[PDB]
DNA sequence: CGGGTTTTTGTTAAGGGCTGTATCACTGTGTAAGACAGGCCAGATC
DNA sequence: GATCTGGCCTGTCTTA
DNA sequence: CACAGTGATACAGCCCTTAACAAAAACCCG
């Protein structure tokens, strides 16, 4: 409607929006962890996948009827990390610190 | 009223990229009480 | 003193 | 034959390029 009467495309079309929502979920941005994890892959492109993680659906094993989506943890970290990284810096900027500092953070979290 | 001359307007083919629209399988709003027929015990009775 | 009547109940159906 | 949504996917539609030609709308002159 905006478009129709005023003319300007003040607002970008969906397929846009769309595009631009692959920046800000998870398994987009590169990292890579110093003692590998441990059963745990290295692909890094890993957005939304069956919760039920191959759980065999046969009529013969024990009958599963729940669905369920999730994404990566340590994916899941990473996108919100790169989420929160202007406050990161602010904060580093506020206390007197340097910018260029790479020390090893401590990350506490509440599930 | 035409040639000579001039400035606009298509026209083909193939490929790229942005925009709009149809298509898929579905939902949430239609949600408490009353009329009535049948069975059954307590009781007045002739 | 069994014998129906009356009312009490009670499950079912009809709209929501 | 209730009907307005509801997010992702595919495809039509509508813009873009080069390349010579080819037709259309006007003014000097005859």
């Amino acid at each position: 409607t905006v478009k129709a009467i005023t003319g300007r495309q003040i607002f970008q079309p969906l397929h846009a929006l769309r595009n631009a929502e692959k920046v800000l979920l998870p398994g987009y941005h590169p990292f890579e962890w110093q003692p590998p994890l441990k059963n745990v892959s290295s692909r890094t492109d890993v957005g939304i996948i069956d919760g039920l993680s191959g759980l065999a659906s046969s009529v013969d094993e024990y009958p599963v009827d729940t669905i369920a989506k999730r994404f990566r943890y340590d994916s899941a970290l990473v996108s919100a990390l790169m989420d929160m990284e202007e406050d990161i810096l602010e904060g580093m900027r506020s206390q007197d610190l340097d910018d260029y500092l790479n020390g090893p953070f401590t990350v506490v979290v509440k599930e």
